[PDB]
């Protein structure tokens, strides 16, 4: 009881993003140890404790905050769109978990449209399923369907003419006059409701048969590309260009912070289909600036792509605990991983102390300085916390 | 009574033309005696006649008659030409002329259906195939009743046609659902005006809960290039419930600082769209659109680049220097950007890049015509001067 007394530490934290249908509801959980055992308190962004809301928000045993299923008219912003957090506290101090973003989605409007595409014979074609920005978080392309129905799904066989890219576009090798008679519909899936539906629009291709030579041209919006992909996932890099004769596509990666570039090596992991680079099992080193060089006899063109491979954020403090004599300095170092890293910030007993560096330093330790210390690592998506304790010697 | 050649009329940097229309480039130069005009390639070699394809007119213009698509020849129809003018006193070459013939090709405009949250502005775009993209643009938009929407200086209305050709729509309500919009494009080579068979539609949605401002990944970064004196627009494509506020800033170069954009007669803002007329080179820079509502935020980066036509001049236009005394040439030029400066003597590159060229001692060999050339990845310009002997 008195032996091995510790400040609190989180065993289990909720994930950064909690997104759920009003029909599904949600449950988040928080666990922490310590001696004495800490009390768990669900808090709001302003630091105040959240209470029960009938039929909407419920605090239960085992430190679980529950959001039951609810009618559309029952939607409440103060409940269903909010950032929560877990507060663990005992006599030695307080720690706050990473931000928990709770968003309930009441089932609503969405639909996909497919832009028609004029393509020169022999060139590759790309059909895109365009999804509204406000549903794009929960809605992505599952597959494609031709006029006969035949279902086209993503795969590792790149040898076929029809290929669904990791990003969801339908890629078609070496178009020909027959392809003009085919029409395609994209099937999208809502990850919250598990619902799937076909686009009302049918993607078409108009195949042009030029005699006179046409030089490579990239539409201005395709000239620069910015792609974000999760670590270990699969992804593709488009180079959108048409020419007669059909052009060649060469992919290079710039050496960071220089104008020099090296050709991208094709292997089991990295494949190239026409102008498209297809990469499975993303790695941290893939991140960087890429260049696609397009050439035919009459002219040439280029596409610049900035790739960012995101990795989950994690944080740790060295030491997890230390005992410092009065008057002597105390230093805390926040070790973190994940990509990208925007900020690093420090906290003491649930209060931001206004220090932005991985190293927190207390010049002269006093009574008031003892307690729990945290560092938070954040980016536009994820947050991660680490905790440590300062004791007086 | 005696003069070296100088160009009165030079061809433009770019000549684009349809195989149906053909094209004609003109070069005129003044000198005593009258200089002969010779057409050459980029490599400096003389161009010959190709029957039905490349010809010289009665007044000495290089002619590209209309031709069958099967008669397309790259050496003729994709080429960089130049005009060489000379007399007994020397030679001068005009700026590069990029000649590109374009065989008429089938094309059409499609319009993506736009889902819009009630109260938000909407932007409809006329999507054009890449191979006609340089030669085809939107001159207007037409609703279901045939009412023509033209770009205007009145920004207070419901509809606004932006310089880039998009149809901007203020504060979309569900009452706008029944309407349709078609773009009327213009082919500058063939002069053909045509109406899109596709009809742009707005689908209006009313969200149950609040919505954070959201920008599609491809709209997060934007890049705009515009010529001097020309009007343009900077889009911030974002939607939120309730409707958001749009704040435009401009970064101070080489810093994280930013200054808010100053709206005036020249610079006006419609919803989240920044619209500017009479572009100036100073407008060039990196901009930031910040979007806000009660429930969240979002941003859009835009790199703007304004270019100016290249022009060149040499001071003095002509000079006579005694044997042994130095001669000085200074190249005055304008336009943006300037990538390279190169000089020339009597049609031959002398390998000097500076705005100033000075001979320390004039010899009888130094007698002749001198030129300086300003260049970038698109445009080129020249200036000529004569040197005599005293
Ligand atoms: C979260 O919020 C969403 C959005 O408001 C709710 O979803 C709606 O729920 C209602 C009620 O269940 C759905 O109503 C539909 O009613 C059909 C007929 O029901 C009537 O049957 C007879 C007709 O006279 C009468 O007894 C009486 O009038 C009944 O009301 C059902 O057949 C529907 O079921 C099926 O069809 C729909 C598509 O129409 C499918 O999506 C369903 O999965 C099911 O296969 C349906 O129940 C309404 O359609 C829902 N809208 C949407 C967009 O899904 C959720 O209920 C709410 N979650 C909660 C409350 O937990
Ligand atoms: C209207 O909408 C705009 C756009 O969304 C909002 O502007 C954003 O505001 C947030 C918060 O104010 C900004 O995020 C913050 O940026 C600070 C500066 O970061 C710099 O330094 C780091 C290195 O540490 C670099 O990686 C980075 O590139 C910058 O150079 C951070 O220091 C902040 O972090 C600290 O504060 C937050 C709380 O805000 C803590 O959670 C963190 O742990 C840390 O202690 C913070 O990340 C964001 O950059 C702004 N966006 C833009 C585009 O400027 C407006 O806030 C909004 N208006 C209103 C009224 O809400
Ligand atoms: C295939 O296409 C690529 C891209 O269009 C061509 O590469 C580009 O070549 C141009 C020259 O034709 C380069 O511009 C030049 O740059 C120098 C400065 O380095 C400048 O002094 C010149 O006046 C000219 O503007 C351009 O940088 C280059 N870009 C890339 C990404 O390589 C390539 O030449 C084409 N292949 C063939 C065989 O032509
Ligand atoms: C320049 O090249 C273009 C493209 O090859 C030529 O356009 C083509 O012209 C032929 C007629 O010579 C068109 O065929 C005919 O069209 C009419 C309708 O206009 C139709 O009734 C006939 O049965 C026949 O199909 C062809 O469609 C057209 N193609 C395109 C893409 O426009 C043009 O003639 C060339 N110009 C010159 C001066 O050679």
């Amino acid at each position: 009881g008195g032996a091995d007394q510790k400040g609190p530490v989180f065993l289990k934290e909720p994930t950064n993003r909690i997104d759920f249908s009003n029909s599904t509801g949600a449950e988040i959980e928080c666990k922490a140890s310590g001696n004495p055992m800490p009390e768990i308190i669900w808090i709001r962004s302003d630091g105040t404790a959240v209470g029960d809301v009938p039929g909407l928000r419920q605090i239960s045993s085992d430190g679980k905050l529950v959001f039951p299923p609810f009618r559309a008219e029952d939607y409440r912003q103060e409940v269903h769109a909010q950032v929560y957090a877990c507060l663990a506290r005992n006599q030695f101090g307080s720690i706050i978990s990473r931000d928990v973003h709770v968003r309930a989605v009441v089932n609503q409007f969405y639909g996909a449209d497919i832009l028609m595409e004029y393509v020169i014979r022999g060139n590759a074609a790309v059909l895109k399923c365009s999804i509204p920005s406000f549903v794009a978080d929960f809605v992505r392309v599952e597959s494609w369907i031709d006029e006969e129905g035949t279902e086209l799904r993503p795969s590792e066989n790149y040898d076929g003419k029809y290929l669904v890219l990791p990003s969801g576009e339908l890629h078609i090798r070496e178009v020909g006059p027959e392809d003009g008679y085919k029409s395609y519909q994209c099937r999208t899936k809502h990850r919250l409701t598990g619902e799937t539906r076909l686009s009302a629009t049918k993607g078409r291709l108009v195949i042009t048969e030029p005699v006179g030579s046409v030089r490579p041209k990239v539409n201005p919006q395709d000239k620069h590309q910015f792609i974000d992909v999760e670590l270990a996932s699969s992804y593709s890099l488009l180079c959108m260009a048409q020419s007669y004769p059909t052009p060649s596509f060469r992919w290079y990666k710039f050496i960071e912070g220089t104008t020099r570039k090296q050709a991208v090596v094709l292997n089991d992991r990295v494949k190239q289909v026409s102008g498209t680079l297809i990469i499975k099992d993303a790695v941290v080193e893939d991140s960087g600036k890429y260049l696609c060089v397009v050439n035919n006899s009459v002219g040439g063109e280029s596409v610049e792509t900035v790739l960012t491979v995101t990795a989950p954020l994690s944080a740790k403090i060295d030491p997890p605990t230390q005992t410092v004599d009065f008057g002597r300095p105390a230093v805390f170092t926040c070790q973190y991983t994940g990509n990208p890293i925007k900020t690093v910030s420090w906290m003491k007993d649930g209060k931001a102390i206004g220090h932005s560096e991985p190293v927190l330093r207390i010049e002269s330790v006093k009574k008031e300085d003892k307690g729990m210390y945290q560092c938070f690592v954040r980016n536009d998506q994820e947050s991660a916390e680490a905790s440590a304790e300062l004791k007086l010697g």
